[PDB]
This record gives C-alpha cells, structure tokens and sequence, in this order.
RNA sequence: AAAAUAAAAAAAAAAAAAUUUGUAAGGUAUGUAUUAUUUUUU
C-alpha cells in the first residue's frame, strides 16, 4: 500500500549480474546434458545466496497486477528477479485479499503455481503435500547461518523472529536449544509457502554483527517442513482445531442442502 | 535363249583370359557401503 500500491517494483538484480548457469567446480568434466560436473567427487555443493529479499524496498506494482495474475515470482522471493516492472508475478508478500483469489486453485498449487505431491520427500524438501496442509516451517542449518560464532539461545530466537516476521502472519516460534531448531508456524499456507522460498540459503548475521564482511562463505539456513508434533498439549490442541473447524462447515453443508431443497 | 562368280600354285606365317585388403563381442568380475552434530517440538 505505502510499500506496494503506491509504487513500481524495482530490478533487484541487473542481468549482467545474475549468476553463471554453470555450477562451480565439482568435478572433471562438465556434462552438457545434466548440467553437472562429472568425474571426480562431489565436496557438500551448497552455499549461501548473495542475495536476498527487501519487503518494502522492492515491492510495488507490476505487469502481473494489471493482468490478473494469482500467482507470486519465485524470483522476487528469492530476492533475484531482473525484470522488475515487466514481470508478469506479482512482487509483494501474500495477504488476505489475494490468497482469497488462490482458494480453488492452492488446493494442489502452492503460491508460486507449482504442482504438489503426494508423497512428502525422505527430507521434507521443496515442494508441498496435497494431502496434509502444513503451515509450519522447520529452520535447521542454524549453526551454519550463524558462521560458526556463539549467541545464547534466547537471543538466536529473536534474530530467528525478526526476520521472520515480515513475510505474513506468524502464528508462534518456539526455538529450541536442545535440538537447534526453528519451529515456525504462519496462519496461511501460502506465507509458509513463500517464507520457505524467501528464507531458504540465507545468513543470520545483521550487518552490524562484526561478521557481514565474510557471510558469503557459509551455508546459509536450511529451510525444510515439520512434522506432526509430539508433545501433547499441542495434538489435543490439534484435535480441538479439528473439531470447530468441522462445525464451521457442518454449518455451509446443510446451506447449499437448503438452497437445493 | 541362258549366263551376270563356278577359279589355285598345291600348303605357309601369326596368341588372348587376373586375385581383393576391416570392425565389435566371447577376459581380466560382480555386489555392498561411503561428506550429513546439514540436530524435527514431548
Ligand atoms: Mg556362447
Ligand atoms: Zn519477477
């Protein structure tokens, strides 16, 4: 509105600055099929992005907003996009007003117009399930993204909402020492959908954290999904979430019974 | 009218043929595992 209505979405990255299409150097020879290094082995290929996304720097208005477009650039999420204007997806963060235009069709899509599947994955990676609605984000790699410095674990909770907190509705956090893990639940699916995307290979450390020179050489945090969560109080929870929403829609089931008579 | 040519001395010198060229397999096994404190809430 201030950030977005008001204003044209701008060029994060110039494309003489986007990056080779050529992986690094994994190995001898380079197939030109897969696109992959061959011949050798492979030393742990991830790294951090050397960029990232600015909410009310780089939203604003684009060509997607004029046309009609549901659907949100993965690009501008991942704070990479170089058409700026010209873009046909839209550059701001989901809210209640568009995510009523992804209702029938956010059922097997995820916010970006990708396909889910059935399946989750053995490492609860990328993409979605259409049949679980999962709106709570595992954050690991924490170690990795904080370049190996020590914090207290109360203060890597608030560094770990922060930055969080701008990409939608966060619903709670609750980090754990025990288990470096970020459990991070939103009301939608689609800002879960979007924070995965956004956040995902990113640093920690702020620019005044006396390491934003030398960030680049990390892993970034890795961004996976959560499982079913076993303490107690949170299935009972759960199971009363289960129920009311049941009601809600016993409600509109014998509706359109009584508009059919 | 028919013919349109009804024949030598008496035995001489002179040679040819044509072929088809290289590759892979049956031998040095096959299989398993291997960077992940890259930490999934009690
Ligand atoms: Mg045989
Ligand atoms: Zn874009």
């Amino acid at each position: 509105m201030t950030s977005w209505r008001d204003k044209s979405a701008k060029v994060q990255v110039k494309e003489s600055e986007l990056p080779s299409s050529i992986p690094a150097q994994t190995g001898l020879t380079f197939n030109i099929w897969y696109n992959k290094w061959s011949q050798g082995f492979a030393g742990n290929t991830r790294f951090v992005s050397p960029f990232a996304l600015q909410p009310q720097l780089h939203s604003g208005k684009t060509r997607g907003d004029n046309d009609g477009q549901l659907f949100f650039c993965l690009f501008f999420a991942k704070g990479m996009c170089c058409l700026g204007p010209k873009c046909e997806y839209l550059h701001h963060i989901p809210d209640e007003e568009d995510i009523g235009k992804l209702a029938l069709r956010t059922e097997v899509l995820d916010c970006f117009g990708r396909e889910k599947f059935a399946d989750y994955r053995e490492d609860m990676g990328g993409i979605g399930s259409f049949r679980k609605k999962n709106k709570t984000l595992y954050v690991g790699g924490i170690d990795g993204a904080l370049n190996s410095k020590h914090l207290k674990p109360a203060q890597i909770e608030s560094r770990i909402r922060f930055v969080f907190s701008r990409l939608g509705d966060i619903d709670r956090i609750r980090y754990v020492e025990s288990k470096n893990c970020g459990f991070v639940k939103f009301k939608y699916q689609a800002n879960a959908e979007f924070a995965k995307e956004a956040m995902s290979n990113q640093t920690l450390l702020l620019p005044s954290d006396k390491e934003w020179d030398d960030r680049r050489e990390g892993t970034g945090l890795l961004v996976k999904w959560a499982n079913e969560d076993p303490d107690p109080a949170a299935q009972k929870r759960l199971q009363e979430e289960l129920k009311l929403e049941s009601l809600n829609m016993m409600v509109h089931l014998i509706n359109n019974n009584t508009n059919s008579a």
